[PDB]
């Protein structure tokens, strides 16, 4: 089997991407944030504290003839941005782009933190990291991909995120029309539960490539590119007036700037992030200070190849017995 679904930016800055997902019978379609940095499929629901729902579409398990309470199971998750959610668990039929999994754990939120409430466009998350990170207790549950994998034509999914435009998540096949040149594959460590790999270095603009190992994660659920402070300083030093602002919470730059590109290495291959991809717009409405899309990972404890990086590539998440990652230009 295969599936193919369009993923759409939630706003004009590509702050996140949503993908429609069918849950239950009859189908309830929710727009979920596909997150290769986490491993829980959770949704706003009829069980979510009413004051914490503000415009989201909810899953109502009592209206699904295939929903079954997973008795005794609870979940609770916190993310790197400080947001969180928790609740109980159903199993139900879940389909993405024509690919159907029966008995998928659908984690129903009883509580969500303020940032989730405040974002009306995201109805939940669909985790695509390794199932070892799944938070369901006392019986850990599998991701949608983990459940689907054996049925797929090939045990892979691909992320093809757009810049200020829709893109595609495919399951079970590689669309050879969706990228240019060849896909370069690189080793993955699953030891921390992530799609963790080692970039071979970077360049800023038209500058020379610096060969250096940068261990990080391919994370569709993180908006920005988080790299070591040395690398980030080298980038922003090429933008007149750019500075790290403790009050804003990262590097900012004059909105009048033309940003240089940023290149990262995948083996001997190179992925070029155009400068425009690194502009996250005014820090507050009407400001001439703009927020940067490349930020320091110092104090995160891990480098994160988030959407800023991934949207410059066609990315293969290869879930074979020994997982790997593939990157192509597009
Ligand atoms: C320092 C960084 C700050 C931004 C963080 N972004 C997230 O946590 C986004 N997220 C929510 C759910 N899955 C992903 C990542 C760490």
């Amino acid at each position: 089997s295969t599936g193919s679904a369009t993923t759409t930016p939630i706003d004009s800055l590509d702050d996140a991407y949503i993908t429609p997902v069918q849950i239950g019978t009859p189908a309830q379609t929710l727009n979920l944030d596909f997150d290769t940095g986490s491993s829980d499929l959770w949704v706003f629901s009829s069980e979510t504290t009413a004051s914490e729902v503000d415009g989201q579409t909810i899953y109502t398990p009592s209206k699904s003839t295939t929903a079954k309470l997973l008795s005794g199971a609870t979940w609770s998750i916190s993310y790197g941005d400080g947001s969180s959610s928790s609740g109980d668990v159903y199993t139900d039929t879940v389909s993405v782009g024509g690919l159907t999994v029966t008995g998928q754990a659908v984690e129903s939120a009883k509580k969500v933190s303020s940032s989730f409430t405040e974002d009306s466009t995201i109805d939940g998350l669909l985790g695509l990291a390794f199932s070892t990170l799944n938070t369901v207790s006392p019986t850990q549950q599998k991701t949608f991909f983990d459940n689907a994998k054996a049925s797929l034509d090939s045990p892979v999914f691909t992320a093809d995120l757009g810049y200020h435009a829709p893109g595609t998540y495919n399951f079970g096949f590689i669309d050879t029309t969706a990228y240019t040149g060849s896909i370069t594959y690189t080793a993955v460590s699953t030891k921390q539960g992530f799609w963790e790999w080692t970039s071979t270095g970077y360049a800023v603009g038209s500058g020379t490539f610096k060969s250096t190992s940068i261990d990080g994660i391919a994370d569709t659920g993180t908006t920005l590119l988080y790299l070591p402070a040395t690398v980030v300083s080298a980038y922003w030093a090429q933008v007149s007036g750019a500075k790290s602002s403790s009050s804003v919470g990262g590097y900012v730059f004059p909105c009048s700037a033309t940003l240089p590109s940023f290149t990262f290495g995948v083996g001997s291959a190179r992925i070029v992030i155009p400068g425009d991809y690194i502009d996250f717009g005014p820090i507050s409405t009407g400001s001439s200070s703009c927020f940067g899309g490349i930020q320091s990972s110092a104090g995160i404890g891990i480098n994160i190849f988030g959407d800023v990086a991934l949207k410059a590539a066609f990315v293969v998440f290869n879930g074979a017995t020994t997982p790997t990652l593939g990157f192509a230009s597009k």
